[PDB]
């Protein structure tokens, strides 16, 4: 639409697109921060809407906001949560470091929509005010960190943790199914003493189980909310019960264990909970990178690599493309951790103003890890299968089973056999027969890989 | 649109949206890599289109592709470059690590559109073939690194370097304008011997000048193109002149100094040129972070900080919001460098398959630095002004001018004056008068900051 | 000057006055990279690991009492600082730590031989592989030593220093609870809070960091020993893994347990990647606290100047009052180091293959360095800076009362003029005849503005 | 056992058998953080800086010939390794490097006093501040020493080792130019190339890295000396900055110049942030080369096994043929270290304020460590691995000919069956009667497939 609606603030008049619900502050931000393409993610927009919905409810309970306005604001917020207003949030990540401009974006959109819900219009004549009504009892300084933690905790609980549990279950099933398949070990990339494919996969399972615990340990701190600290942490001008009531209301409407932060100065001056929680996510990235690499190396071939397992072929030579997407996003999480650490280390005095960047990286890492585990699970892990003949060919051509001979012929003769096999390019069996130290039936009876794995 | 068009590949039939120009391979990728929200940026899509346009021209020159098909492919590519097909590229960054799927996305879109341009239709009956025609003489393995370098070099030359030069010129103007304004120095955050505001800003200018040289040094390696190496670097099945001809054609159509990579094995197996070029960008980020911090600290106040300069107020208390956006994106560049380094270190054998991730980070850093410099320049740097009275108040209340007394009254008496001023909370002048060591006219004649800056 | 020792590769000259053997000698020839060596914490953890293995092997009837006791006595000498010059190998060695495992095997074997009345070298009465390395692989020994060193350093160095610094700052927060100062957001003047409130944020940060570090300890307490070469424990006694973790717990007084999955324990450094995540969180918190201290102390006349800190370095007689915040500089520098070390650890931890992670010397070098830096940095910052933080009460009150933020206290009773004309709020108000010299003193109470 | 020295803060006991003075003593009391100290390269660069300043001060008539010569002789003793135990200070000190500047001032002053027939301490004939530090500030001395150390280490250590390794790999590439092997993309079998071609990629990587490192040298050659406290050079001779850069260029034989903008030189570590960018590029290239070597050598029976590498460590007699790629492990570990060090450097370089960057000891600690790691790592990898790379020709040909990739050679004349039935291409073809035992040998020529 070309038509505009004129709005005015202390700097003068500014035109806003007539078909949009935002106002003068959003327009000024969008015009002054034309930096790259990254915007607030939907998860954060929704968390801001939840925050305003909870504040409106508490302000009504406390007699500070009328029933008619509070109900209209909550209904507008529910429309945002239902996906009806995604194009009303145009602002860049690369904005004011407190997130003030996105706070005001939500205030303006909810106020103008609430006005319409009460039979009014958008703009200067609206029936609901962005600051006096939608932002009542609030500061950008406590709202934005609250929305950051709401988005982070819900994404961890609802997306990442369920996908981690699902992938863990799949690999545990595979570990049990392949518990009796002996294969060659590899240490330093060199052939080593055997273990079962089930045992090797059980290591991946144990990694994912440990990662789940580390992530779970990070959740209580992310559940602490800044809301009620207002501008500098003192809560100046708020009702004494407001901070607890709004955390309680957020806990009710999200079904997640939000609590008010015990120290609002820590809550405003730092992003420490997210620095710590992201530490657990970069741990998960290091574990997934290792699992993904084992899978693609074990499946390498079809003739000039390892080839011990097969994986689903999802494209019409076929490459381990799910493993590649996963290893790439694991690198991304490691970079994101550095950006988060720099922002988290850079607070000054009463406020950390690196917040849009910190939450952009944090929520990206959660999407990448959650969706990457989901994709790797359904398009790779559920279909891993052993190549039993290839596994046995490698085991039987290795030199590593020679220790099974020690109890029968002694260490010196076993070592002589292995040295001859290596020097002359023979199997252990062929070298042993060539020296006359045993018969083929003896070799087959004594060299039992299933007895060498514990 | 709900209606579909059925296409078939070696895996069977797959439905594609009837209103889209992509084909079966793009559809399979979009369905198997539903990971997060990051997609190929427009710059990379355009670079892929340029690559196909150049290949079509050379294939025609060499008698390998008909005039009618080559001309139609070039016209379709020009439509992409003109912004007519942005919604035809739906694939995630988090795809196959070679970028094969985005290569095929461009092949399918250009083939189907070229078919329409020749009076045909989209789909199985198209008059132009994605592989046999649009991908003729090519592999994903050489196309994708070529598009990466085309996008990177053009973004550096056309966006980042011009914005760097513009910001440098603005700060040089400010340095000259303020060359005679003496202010207090600060080392370790402590008051120190004086320098002019122009001298301090000249440091920022010299930083940006040095950064431009470092960036310029990185351009020749990025200008080397993999195209012609085909699958593993040998160029098997290509015309002997093809590699040089296609680099020449890209140089002509872009007006940039592209050349064929002297070693195609390096060109396919690594992202080394981008690892090195991004090293220069993280240098720029460290310099910009320092400049932005000096600006916001020098402007801090209005009464309880430093307050030596004023900056434009762009929002209706006013915060240094351009400095905050810039410091945040500088942190992002540092994280992006780590992701790039991990991907660049992780090639195996004939191909690096961390490429979508590397180019996603690299092009993001270029957008952030280019657009951030542009925004900081027009919304902050051009309007920096001294607060002359505040500068003089700080200089006159400091203890640091006391050395101007040494030549007149001797070091011992000057040190006694400074010690008394510090202990008793006095100005140097008041302490000197209290001791009877000089008159007020003598102090004003001897303590000349304009004589203490070289 | 030399004796001739032997390994599977042939004869090699070894310094006669050293206790190491052929494999350590060869390592010195092949890994001449930079200057970083195993830190004392890791050497001690390796000695403890060998001491525990010797005891368990004796209990299981696998090693004679005379040899096991001599090995344990030699290990005690290492722990007592008597053999620091016997461990010359670089960090930048085989990625499993094999070379340092053999360094400890050879030193302990040769010293144990002497304790039994024998000599060092080929004729020794105790053997590095057959006796000191019995039941063990480098593959499970090195990760065990890594976790022993890490857990003990966290419990004995880092956590005590963190608690000590937290207590100091808690005392300062209580002492300054009534001192009202100007808030700062975006570096700009903002509404008031007390100095005690601001310091309470630092305290709460350190309290939260302690909890995060404590949550990382159970995983680090899991030990690989008993997994042997690939995790199966092939050729080891079924009770050995549990027994050796129990013995390490006894001799160290720390809650070590055998790792429930030896494949995870051998194939990854995951416990240390996670624990270092908590340490980089502490680094980000300490960076912020140290920056607040140095900015609040900036001056003495052209910065903020709200607090004073101890002056520990001599100055120039002609620049009295220039006090560089040198403890804050050491601390911010080491916090930057911890962030870099985290990246190095993450790359190594992401890079295991199959049955073994072979980035281990580098991972533990970084991890133990971060622990020393954070522990010693917190000790130094506490003793030489934090304990001496004091308010500059006159300066605090000058900034608070000359600011424009207190104007909000006039809302319920009835600024641009003060700002544009360079006046105080009271001077601008009286000039407008909107109140008096008693109403302003009555209505504008900063101590009522921190609730 | 002790002597009593004095600074502006009072009297302090100093070890009688040491050459440092009061300020170094105080630093030892206040900066007891970890174990990292100034590296020898930096101590030497500081001594060279003082040697040059003494000569220029003498030329300008500011320092007596007898004192200047004695200072220069004391500096030469430091450079000759006679005073390594006189520099005890931690990296984790004042962020300008003041403490280490004073350490060198005190050691040189006390030794110069002895050379003039005097004593060390209060009665010394040469003064640390008035004589050894004349015309200087810690603020411009420390960045000068940083750049002197960095440029000389790049020119004398790193670049020669890079050239040596490149030459070795170039020889290998030429020697193996005719050995056709299977390509691998995505870890999967792919069309052929020669072993020489694959190695030529490693060579081209190292050649490109050399150019990038060379491009970083001009900025590192710019010296801060002469900017004094804040960059203005207040109270220094107008020719001093140029003269002292010229003298450093003469005595080091390297192209040092005075920095054209002293404010940039004091307020940033930008030249080192940029130069380290090129070093992390080299680390990413060396990681890839080292990984190719160890994967190509993997086996001896259940990996790739296309090349052999030297066996440098003794093995078990019962595991002949297990050759761990230990040089590749040391090299990949140190490459991970360089990546972490880059982050630490970037944070320090981004963190200057106003006239001075005070993250300097940490920045130079990381930078010089990366140089040692890369230089010594390239030396070790060259001598103990790269020079001995050899093809396993039978294994290379077995993998090449049993693969499915060569089927494309049949296009212009006329695979699924071979793959599904476990046959060679020739066996599957003959079975289908699509060619013979002579046509296949004629049409499928891998040596014609690398053009």
């Amino acid at each position: 639409m070309n038509t505009v609606r004129s709005e005015k603030d202390s700097m003068g008049a500014i035109d806003v697109p007539a078909d949009k619900l935002w106002g003068a502050q959003t327009q000024r931000s969008l015009e002054h921060f034309r930096i790259s393409t990254e915007k607030m993610p939907t998860s954060l927009i929704h968390a801001l809407a939840l925050t305003k919905r909870a504040a409106a409810k508490v302000n009504e309970d406390l007699g500070l906001l009328s029933e008619e306005k509070a109900s209209a604001i909550r209904q507008a917020a529910d429309e945002v949560l239902a996906g009806q207003h995604d194009d009303e949030f145009p602002l860049a990540i690369w904005q004011t470091g407190s997130g003030t401009q996105s706070n005001m974006n939500m205030n303006e959109v909810l106020a103008n929509r609430a006005s319409e819900l009460l039979g009014g219009v958008r703009g200067m004549e609206a029936k609901v005010h962005p600051n006096d009504d939608v932002n009542k009892s609030q500061s950008s300084n406590d709202v934005f960190p609250t929305a950051m933690h709401v988005a982070a905790l819900l994404a961890l609980r609802k997306q990442l943790i369920p996908q981690l549990k699902t992938l863990t279950q799949t690999l545990n099933e595979k570990s049990r199914a392949f518990a009796d398949i002996v294969k060659i070990g590899r240490t330093h990339l060199q052939d080593a003493t055997p273990l079962t494919l089930g045992q090797e996969i059980s290591g991946w399972v144990a990694m994912l189980e440990h990662n789940l615990k580390h992530i779970e340990y990070s959740l209580p701190h992310v559940a602490e909310l800044a809301l009620g600290g207002t501008a500098v942490g003192t809560g100046l001008n708020t009702h004494p019960e407001y901070a607890r009531r709004v955390a309680d209301e957020l806990a009710v409407i999200t079904c997640a264990p939000f609590v008010t932060a015990p120290n609002k100065f820590e809550a405003l001056a730092t992003c420490d909970a997210l620095v710590q929680a992201h530490g657990a996510l970069k741990g998960l990235a290091a574990s997934l990178m290792k699992i993904a690499n084992d899978v693609r190396w074990l499946a390498s071939g079809p003739r000039c690599g390892i080839g011990e397992i097969s994986i689903p072929e999802n494209e019409p030579k076929v490459n381990p493309t799910q493993c590649e997407a996963l290893t790439m996003l694991c690198c991304q999480v490691m970079g994101n951790d550095v950006a988060i650490n720099m922002g988290g280390a850079s607070g000054n005095f009463e406020l950390n103003v690196f917040r849009p960047m910190v939450i952009h990286n944090f929520l990206q890492s959660v999407r990448l890890l959650a969706d990457g585990m989901e994709s790797f699970n359904k398009h790779c892990a559920v279909g891993i299968e052993p190549n039993r003949e290839r596994i046995n060919q490698l085991l039987n051509e290795s030199l590593m089973l020679v220790t099974a001979l020690n109890t029968h012929i002694g260490y010196d003769k076993a070592a002589e056999i292995a040295k001859k096999a290596h020097k002359e390019g023979l199997t252990l069996k062929a070298a042993a027969l060539a020296l006359g130290y045993l018969s083929e039936a003896e070799f087959d009876s004594w060299v039992r890989p299933e007895q060498m794995v514990g």
